[PDB]
DNA sequence: ACGCC
């Protein structure tokens, strides 16, 4: 499933570079 | 940023 911070796949919002 | 995986 996807990150929602960026909308990319296979990592977690809390930690997002974006 | 939050939640889930
Ligand atoms: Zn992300």
């Amino acid at each position: 499933v996807k990150c929602f911070n960026c909308g990319k796949e296979g990592h977690i919002a809390r930690n997002c570079r974006a």
